[PDB]
């Protein structure tokens, strides 16, 4: 017995009816029924007949009896099955007045609850904290990435092998989809308080696009050579090269958006900060020119998304491949993102085993980060450009600021909640990670409006909190990025598991390599290094 | 057919006589007969039997044919083959007078020549060079550590496959045993030019026994725990660490010799230069206390190696096991330093395949850096401090450093060929990498006085060359070997080779990742990077 498992042993007790025991999960969505066991007939009077299956305990299950010569379903429970437990499933005949056939489940061994090591690693953390208490930069941004960090760093490493701390599998949010969206939103802020810093001064623009090219060029060379090729199975070939991947994406995210603000740069007018919704919207009308170009780089990925004819799979396709969809459209995992990707790049050249495949059962290969997302993520560091623009210009008074967050964070939220209808497999456009939906975009950039409309009034202005944590990785991230890339299986971060099949025994060693990778970060900070790319 | 190799096809055509083929190599020092082929009796009259058999090209082969049933030798041939070849022998009756038996052999196929591709690259190396034509520190001994550096990464890399960049199995000296015991020398000769520096302008012993103590520590945590384990096979577990390696062996050793030089220090003599053989000696004399010392450690290693009981094993054994010694001692690969070392650490936590296997066929664990060995490490990295005391001592008048250099050259060469008995495998004590011989110390720092010599009056004193390659790796020592440890397997490094059985298609390769590692050592330079322990 494995992680996440129960055994079920069936015992079938009726006379001549060879029976065939089904299975499918309550989360998957519009999926066929696979087969569990098939037991045997009784071969005797008065001596049934046994077999032996498992279960899955992530979620709930859907158990069905159909025969095996006829089709009439002989029986069909749904409940909820818990870890190394003993279940017993008797099948029978009632005696009484017509025949009849019903099914009881037994509970031989209870089984046990997981959620507590979960638990008492936060009462424990509470009880730390409760003992512990008794050209300027800015603190928030800081301390914002450095959350992110460590969320990375631990999901990353390791979830505890628990399911919500893991990428879902398709049109779902968990903890671990939510880090990356706002590492683009903090590069697209530090863009722009970069770029008004070095204008000012004196200097020219034939001096940054070289500045900003080497940079994007530098991105692209350490992802492909060093993050994404796996170097312990074999030397690298082409042919057999991963040519998309995270770091691309974000250099030619940061190349685009940084050599369209240099473009249309204008001075930052003084004395801009006025009375609330007095203001005129000067920090949104001094940007005229550029809304437009993000605004039809949205209409080509809506058209070519929706309408684009793809051979074979349907023209506007959303869903997963293999079982899901009941298995009408075998392939068709990417829709009309994978079939642009597949007659470019190639078909070697990808990821070759998603997330979807665990549960859905999809052969074909897919890339998470490739082509046709990327003008989301383009639009999502605007975002972030935006919010930059409303710290620097209206920094007189602090209720301005706050006003701007709380409309900005209101109207993303009421797009996203409309566009998502309130579900997690219905509506318009579903939120998914795999596709970089507007869905996905739209929510998390209001989430990281509401985080620095908490965190600005306290860790930056008039301190209640000094920020101690969670700024030490945050002046240096690529460190801490490629260091865990490089260095994953070394011993102080990883060891030998002298039992394989606990949550609780792998959470401990994830906790203190996090903890770890923080208290080299603070060694750092301490000794004045700091790198940029 | 793999590389060194060549396939050898028999043809024996006597009536009557089953054979067997006997196989030795000729450099292979008092090893047994294995087999190599069982040819069969030829079945019919006229229709000769015929086998297929490899026969390794990299030494020269002794082939001998013994018969089955009986053992009168029917014939032996000593004879060198080429690689890739067809050769043929043939075995028969001589017709002629009374019975005989003769054997003739002939090249269907010639082999083919290896040594162009060295002949090729060092011609081309040269043409390269004619067309390049047309508190201070110290250049010559940052020079020499750069040489030691781009040998190190070579031979450790790839010797293009060949014999002659590689371990010798036993008692013998290549081109890749030279390198390691130059580092040791050097690293002596840094520890007096830095001591006397800081002693002076006003220090205490307090302030540098810690800064001893944290260097030495570093170095055993990183020998361990970064350069000597494999993770690429598994998670690391105790019982199954190697505790013995270089780097710990560089800490133990610097902290004696350190420490014994900080306990007796004593200022440096003014005017202290004098005319030659007029000095007194006043450099040896100032170091009387710690002569004595170094003395009774050396009568410790010779006492402790010649005559220690060993069970099972004779008392002093420098032999290999296995096949070699005529197989009469099948264990003692050690010897004493075996079993001191396989009584305190283990067994387990040992070096599980030594350079001796591939020859000698020895099955037991051996470790070439472990423990008996660290004395002489001692001893030549205190003939490492003799030369930096030369150099501070003597330093008005250039002749005078020379003449001290030519006589200690010449009495440690004289005492090296004294014990060697200037042969290979034969002498009171054999010059043998694994046991770290008192004839191995004594034959390389003989050589790095010459390299010194010949150095001096042209990189360091009155230019006639800038030393330009081989300083700049020198300056960064320790980035460049862990550098190379972990980043071995990566791209540029690295990559698949089409064909798997040419020394020719590896050596471009293992030449331009050298000359790549020259390459980043020169840019840390201009960028002013220097990391020190
Ligand atoms: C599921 C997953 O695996 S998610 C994967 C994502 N995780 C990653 O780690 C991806 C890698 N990304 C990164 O490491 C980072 O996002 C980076 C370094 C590439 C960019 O993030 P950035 O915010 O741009 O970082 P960085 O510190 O390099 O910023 C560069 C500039 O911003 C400036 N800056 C950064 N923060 C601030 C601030 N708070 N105030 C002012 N200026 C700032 C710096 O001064 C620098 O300007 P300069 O070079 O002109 O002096
Ligand atoms: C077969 C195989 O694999 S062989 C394996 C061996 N190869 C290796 O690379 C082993 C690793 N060893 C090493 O990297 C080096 O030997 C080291 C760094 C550990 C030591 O070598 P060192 O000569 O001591 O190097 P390093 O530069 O660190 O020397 C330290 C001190 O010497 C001083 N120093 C070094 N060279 C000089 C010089 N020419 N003149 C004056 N001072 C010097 C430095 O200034 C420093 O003094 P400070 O810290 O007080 O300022
Ligand atoms: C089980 O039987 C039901 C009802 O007869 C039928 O609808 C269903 O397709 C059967 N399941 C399978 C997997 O054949
Ligand atoms: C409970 O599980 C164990 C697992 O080995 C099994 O041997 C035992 O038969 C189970 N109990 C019952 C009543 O089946
Ligand atoms: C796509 O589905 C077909 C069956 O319709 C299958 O034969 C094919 O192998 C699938 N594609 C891949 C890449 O496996
Ligand atoms: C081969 O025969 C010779 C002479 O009869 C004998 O000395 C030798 O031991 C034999 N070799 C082997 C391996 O038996
Ligand atoms: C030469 O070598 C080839 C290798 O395949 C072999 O087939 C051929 O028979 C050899 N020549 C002779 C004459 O045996
Ligand atoms: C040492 O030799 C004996 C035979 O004499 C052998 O059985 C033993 O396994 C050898 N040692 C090792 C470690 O293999």
């Amino acid at each position: 017995l494995k992680m996440d498992q129960a055994l079920l042993l069936i015992h079938n007790e009726l006379l001549w009816t060879n029976l065939t025991v089904y299975w499918k999960s309550e989360c998957c969505y519009h999926c066929l029924f696979q087969v569990l066991v098939n037991v045997p007939q009784s071969p005797k009077a008065g001596k049934p007949s046994a077999a032996a299956a498992s279960v899955s305990t992530q979620h709930g299950s859907i158990l069905q009896l159909n025969d095996t010569l006829e089709e009439k379903e002989v029986c069909r429970l749904e409940y909820r099955f818990g870890e190394f437990g003993n279940y017993s499933l008797l099948v029978k005949n009632i005696h009484n007045g017509v025949s009849e056939i019903a099914c009881d489940l037994a509970v031989n061994e209870d089984p046990v609850d997981s959620n507590l090591p979960v638990s008492i690693a936060f009462l424990i953390g509470l009880a730390v904290i409760i003992v512990i208490s008794f050209p300027p930069r800015l603190r928030s941004v800081d301390t914002f990435r450095g959350i992110a960090l460590i969320l990375m760093v631990f999901v990353n490493y390791g979830g505890g092998k628990y399911w919500y701390f893991k990428h879902a599998s398709w049109n779902g949010l968990t903890v671990a989809d939510l880090v990356f969206p706002w590492f683009v939103f903090i590069m697209g802020s530090s863009i722009f308080l970069s770029m008004t810093s070095i204008l000012q001064r004196g200097c020219s623009k034939f001096r940054l696009l070289g500045k900003i090219a080497w940079r994007s060029f530098l991105l692209i060379c350490i992802g492909i050579i060093i993050v994404n090729p796996n170097y312990c199975l074999g030397p690298l070939s082409w042919d057999k090269v991963r040519i998309p991947g995270v770091l691309q994406r974000l250099g030619v995210t940061y190349f685009v958006v940084a050599v369209l603000e240099l473009l249309f740069a204008k001075p930052v007018p003084e004395h801009c900060a006025s009375e609330r919704s007095c203001l005129s919207l000067r920090d949104i009308t001094s940007s005229w020119p550029q809304w437009l170009l993000i605004l039809v780089l949205e209409g080509l990925w809506l058209g070519l998304t929706f309408l684009l004819p793809v051979p074979g799979c349907p023209t506007g396709y959303l869903g997963p491949g293999g079982i899901g969809d009941f298995g009408k459209y075998p392939n068709c995992t990417g829709g009309a993102a994978g079939y642009i990707d597949r007659l470019l790049l190639g078909d070697d050249h990808l990821y070759q085993h998603p997330s979807s495949a665990v549960l859905y059962h999809t052969e074909v290969a897919y890339d998470p980060e490739g082509i046709l997302g990327t003008i989301n993520s383009i639009v999502m560091a605007f975002l972030g450009v935006q919010a930059g623009k409303i710290l620097l210009y209206y920094k007189a008074r602090t209720k301005d600021i706050l006003i701007r967050f709380t409309a900005w964070c209101c109207i993303l939220g009421l797009i996203s909640v409309a566009l998502t209808k309130v579900s997690e497999n219905e509506g318009f456009i579903p939120v998914n990670k795999n596709l970089w939906s507007l869905s996905y975009v739209t929510t998390l950039s209001s989430f990281a409006f509401f985080i620095l409309l908490v965190l600005y009034p306290v860790v930056d202005v008039k301190g209640l909190w000094t920020g101690t944590p969670f700024f030490y990785p945050g002046m240096n991230s690529i460190l801490v990025y490629v260091g865990h890339e490089v260095f994953e299986n070394y011993f102080p971060f990883q060891w030998k598991l002298k039992d394989n099949q606990s949550h609780k025994e792998h959470l401990t060693q994830n906790i203190v390599a996090t903890a770890l990778w923080v208290l080299i970060a603070y060694i750092l900070y301490r000794k004045k290094i700091f790198w940029k790319i």
